[PDB]
């Protein structure tokens, strides 16, 4: 598959071995593995590598929380494809007042504790910003056993809901917690437009690149949980293509969506309205374009 | 706009010359033009050039009955524009028994006499062929004014639909017809896969070329008869992107219905289905695609 040309350059965190060799080490101490096979695998996905392509201009000191938070997060993502709509909400639901650290964690529980000593430690760093990740977190849990997956949609409908599936609330949070970037409610308000776009771009290419994992699950695991939910298998059934036909046209179309990013931001900054606060934020949403799709490219959690 | 590689090539009929001059001639002769801009806009758009291009195989004393055929749809899809549906609609079914030959025209009513006159002698010229051609007429004329057109719709929808509004059917009828290719209705049922397919090819890339044109029909003449049904805005309001950008996408998903045409037709010749009958019409099928692309990038009829 050759990705059509791109202008954006990703970028890595400078810290990403040292941190990758930390968070990973953390959650093979604590997490639950099956087997050694499962374990080779967790280290083999490189989830902080991804974090660290996702936010190059992360601080040093803050980089390492949001590894933390998008392993244990991803490592979820899997549990919930072996169960109901109705097994997972329950999961999910359990987690977020301990998330919130209302509720102690049953320290035998692994994700748990994790969970509830992660956002302590965010709490504990920068109060107010740990907490502006919390709801677009929740969002995205409660996204992921949304009925609508049981529901045949279409193109628009989709992007729609992916949004909040995708998590692209949550990562916008998470990115401005980690670069300590303050926005003020009007400059959120102001770049709407642009986070719905990028959002269409980082769905897409994890659709793009996830399909094959995906049909598999679909074909082996809960019949609601490992339901085939994607853009890829969306356009191939409304043009009549094969998922690899897709998947080419797919990409085309994200390279649309990053024409629209940069004019977009040229639009943002000719009508006065950019600030230096939104402009590392849109730059930091190109970083989260260019890296997810340089990852996505070269992981083993979608080539094998 | 750069079309990408594709390897149809498009072949014209030798005859396009005389033809043109004496189909067009005919019309002139008798069809009620307005002035003399619309008789010189008619002769630019080179309606038998584009059915040279479509049946460049055709039968030497046939490719008239199709020229006839074509030009006299052309004309009655552009009077709609200015008609609400149920004006259109009335329009249309008047003419639909006297196609039949069971009404006779008012011949002080030119369409009505140039429909009797023109289907009477495809009928004396090869009645069989004649009469497969005329239902697949009719259901294209009924969706041109379906209300359909203006609900909301997807692009798998919006396909589906405009496999009728862009004449498929009459296409496929009107080719052998004048190609005096005879298939059996197991033959035929052979290539339904393929069939649609071509329909999907045939459509969208008209849509990608008389986009410009359509849309300042929008904005001009009836809001019904005129309103902008075409996978170029389904697919920019499906993504949130531009017209130009959807266009863009969509030929690359033409490229892909390209490749499946190959693949359909060589997977046929290989389990021993492609009779010589067939071979004929999928390679008329694809004369059909390429030389709809020709004409389409090339005429005065989508370019001023
Ligand atoms: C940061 C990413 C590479 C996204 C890819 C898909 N995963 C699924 C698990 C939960 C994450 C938010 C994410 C959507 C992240
Ligand atoms: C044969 C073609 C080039 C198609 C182009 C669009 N026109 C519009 C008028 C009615 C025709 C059937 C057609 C769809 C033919
Ligand atoms: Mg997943
Ligand atoms: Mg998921
Ligand atoms: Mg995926
Ligand atoms: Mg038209
Ligand atoms: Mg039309
Ligand atoms: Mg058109």
């Amino acid at each position: 598959l050759e990705p059509p040309p791109s202008t954006f350059q990703p970028l890595c965190h400078p810290l990403v071995e040292e941190v990758s060799k930390e968070v990973d080490g953390y959650f093979l101490q604590h997490w639950n593995f099956p087997n050694e096979k499962a374990r080779k695998k967790f280290v083999a996905a490189g989830f902080s590598r991804v974090t660290c392509l996702y936010f190059p201009k992360a601080l040093d000191d803050r980089i390492h929380f949001a590894c933390r938070l998008l392993t244990v997060l991803f490592l979820i993502d899997d549990l919930l494809e072996y169960m109901s709509f109705e097994e997972g909400s329950a999961y999910n639901e359990k987690l977020i007042p301990i998330s919130r650290g209302d509720v102690l964690p049953d320290r035998s529980i692994p994700v748990e504790y994790i969970i509830y000593d992660l956002w302590e430690s965010m709490r504990a760093h920068d109060r107010e910003m740990a907490d502006e990740i919390l709801e677009p977190v929740f969002l995205f849990m409660r996204a992921q056993t949304d009925r609508t997956r049981a529901r045949p949609m279409g193109l628009g409908g989709y992007l729609e809901y992916r949004e909040r599936d995708v998590g692209k609330e949550l990562l916008a949070a998470l990115m401005r917690f980690s670069m300590g970037l303050k926005l003020s409610p009007s400059e959120l308000q102001r770049v709407r437009e642009i986070d719905a776009n990028c959002s269409k771009h980082l769905s897409v290419v994890n659709d793009i690149y996830s399909y094959e994992k995906e049909l598999y699950t679909s074909k082996t695991a809960h019949s609601e949980g490992g339901i085939l939910c994607t853009s890829v298998q969306i356009l191939a059934q409304e043009a009549d293509v094969t998922a690899e036909a897709a998947k080419r046209v797919l990409f085309v179309m994200c390279r649309e969506w990053e024409l629209r990013h940069q004019l977009l931001v040229a639009r943002l900054s000719a009508e006065g309205l950019e600030t230096p606060g939104l402009a590392a934020y849109v730059e930091g949403l190109e970083y989260q374009m260019s890296g997810n799709e340089l990852w996505s490219q070269t992981t083993l959690r979608y080539s094998v």
